[PDB]
């Protein structure tokens, strides 16, 4: 009822507000994920990964109009303006990063955050930009 009322309302917020309470974490650390997308910005917090990995399961929650579903990244990414070469590149960057980053057996949040900040590192270098729908979407879809 409340998210009806205002002129601007956010479709992708339903898994995101759900993650914050589901994980039993403060509003401070879900906003660490919002700050994370700012380039070079020094997000080191273990909770940032914990929220990030949480969306990847909860893509089911997302609106069908953006076409995001888990495992469907190659098809999804192309709908968001990636070419087929560039789509496989985001998946290639991820798996290339996974082997160089610290992976923690105990803590999947460090594995996700360390990967994500490595993944963003590579698309920063590139002459083309994926959008937040597609750059995160291929990561989150292929979690």
């Amino acid at each position: 009822s409340k998210e009806v009322m205002k002129q601007m309302t956010i479709n992708f917020a339903k898994p995101m507000e759900a993650c914050k309470q589901e994980l039993n974490v403060p509003d401070a650390v879900m906003q660490d994920f919002f700050n994370f997308w700012k380039e070079g910005y020094q997000i080191t917090n273990r909770e940032a990964g914990c929220v990030i990995l949480c969306l990847a399961k909860k893509l089911e929650l997302l609106d069908q109009d953006m076409n995001l579903h888990h495992g469907k990244a190659m098809e999804f990414a192309m709908k968001h303006g990636a070419d087929e070469a560039m789509a496989k590149q985001l998946l290639d960057i991820k798996h290339s990063c996974e082997k160089v980053i610290t992976i923690v057996a105990d803590d999947p949040c460090q594995t996700m955050l360390n990967l994500a900040m490595c993944f963003k590192a590579e698309i920063h270098k590139l002459d083309w930009a994926p959008t937040l729908d597609v750059a995160v979407g291929e990561l989150l879809a292929d979690t």
